[PDB]
């Protein structure tokens, strides 16, 4: 298991434009296209992302290319964020994957406001962290996914993904 395999499980793979759990146009392995309700707007973003006229369909290779970029960007975002970086640096590699997973899903601004959870993670109070993480819109809207990510933070193992 690793961050790629982990997010592949959490996000799925769809080769045509679909709506994500929030109702936003998305493609590939959870590549958010736009928060706009316009399908045409989404197709424009898709074409710009891939570099050709796709008419809303991409290949698996193209999906994996965006996915790699998205993971890279999430990591790079964490490292450029003054609140996230020290917590990330403090973690082992398995818990780092859980951190990336959350940023991938909710964006770095969103996760940077998990102030109390971030502190518990830095402190390595894993059970406390796991309790605090669940007290969130995130947990309530995507409980099965949140439960997997929380278990990963709590245990530093891949148990929730085997
Ligand atoms: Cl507090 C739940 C998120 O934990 C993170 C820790 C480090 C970087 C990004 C996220």
């Amino acid at each position: 298991m690793n961050i790629f395999e982990m997010l592949r499980i959490d996000e799925g793979l769809r080769l045509k434009i679909y709506k994500d759990t929030e109702g936003y146009y998305t493609i590939g392995i959870g590549h958010l296209l736009t928060k706009s309700p316009s399908l045409n707007a989404a197709k424009s973003e898709l074409d710009k992302a891939i570099g050709r006229n796709t008419n809303g369909v991409i290949t698996k290779d193209e999906a994996e290319k965006l996915f790699n970029q998205d993971v890279d960007a999430a990591v790079r975002g964490i490292l450029r964020n003054a609140k996230l970086k020290p917590v990330y640096d403090s973690l082992d590699a398995v818990r780092r994957a859980a951190a990336i997973n959350m940023v991938f899903q909710m964006g770095e601004t969103g996760v940077a406001g998990f102030t109390n959870s971030l502190r518990m993670l830095q402190q390595k109070r894993w059970d406390e962290a796991a309790v605090n993480l669940a007290k969130s819109r995130w947990y309530n809207q995507t409980p099965n996914r949140a439960k997997r990510v929380i278990t990963t933070f709590r245990t530093g193992t891949w148990d929730a993904y085997k």
